[PDB]
């Protein structure tokens, strides 16, 4: 199964990102290319739980978590599903690459096909704040571009 | 079940279709609000079956149709499971109403969830023109907006 989000926005960031998966059982393989970033930075990356796009991305709700635990690393035991953690912009601000994920998939009961990928404005502290927003949203800050992830072929 | 899709393009046309199925056994509930066509015609209104925006509404494909039947009416016994016929636009180019369709589900198999929703720059023929077209999109023309249906609450 494939799918793709178009990332837009009025902000000056843009961008695609694919997603493939085998089988339900198999790794997600997720890459992506976006630009117009702010250049050497990181920046929160997560699939938000609605593919709703009539308020911009504030619509797309909160991140992705079926399983209702706190925000953390994408590489964390407790994270949402939605949790991709920060994407790492170069010099002319562009974020480009891919990685595999079991929590995110395309098939089954927690497929995201239909939510939304947001690309975020700030840095994402993994959930290592200590406030009780780093437990939410990583404290990420405002999403300048997202896109509802559709299936392809 | 809610979905949605908000129709974005180039061409002045623009609109939000909303999507509620209870289970999937029922007849989802289609209402639309779309804004910038021509005035009192007819336009061509269908769900195609791909949700990829990677390019304008080409990449939509063609009608979603699992089944593999001819292009036809809603009301056909024959037609494409995305076949949503003409909607009607007022004096100031609106297009504003609600069906309900028994093929058309965001439940299962055939759900409608992450492919596109696509409004035409014609009028669809039904599957009623003598051309090889007609059955295939019913000559309905460009595709002026569309949107990836998403979930919603
Ligand atoms: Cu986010
Ligand atoms: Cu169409
Ligand atoms: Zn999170
Ligand atoms: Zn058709």
């Amino acid at each position: 199964v494939q799918a793709v989000a178009v990332l837009k926005g009025d902000a000056g960031v843009s961008g695609v990102v694919k997603f493939e998966q085998a089988s339900e059982s198999e790794p997600t393989t997720v890459s992506y290319e976006i630009a117009g970033n702010s250049p050497n930075a990181e920046r929160g990356f997560h699939i938000h739980e609605f593919g709703d796009a009539t308020n911009g991305c504030v619509s797309a709700g909160p991140h992705f978590n079926p399983f209702k635990k706190t925000h953390g690393a994408p590489t964390d035991e407790v994270r949402h599903v939605g949790d991709m953690g920060n994407v790492k912009t170069d010099e002319n601000g562009v974020a480009k690459g891919s990685f595999k994920d079991s929590l995110i998939k395309l098939i089954g009961p927690t497929s995201v096909v239909g939510r939304s990928v947001v690309i975020h404005a700030g840095q994402d502290d993994l959930g290592k704040g200590d406030t009780e927003e780093s437990l939410k949203t990583g404290n990420a800050g405002p999403r300048p571009a997202c896109g509802v992830i559709g299936l392809t072929n």
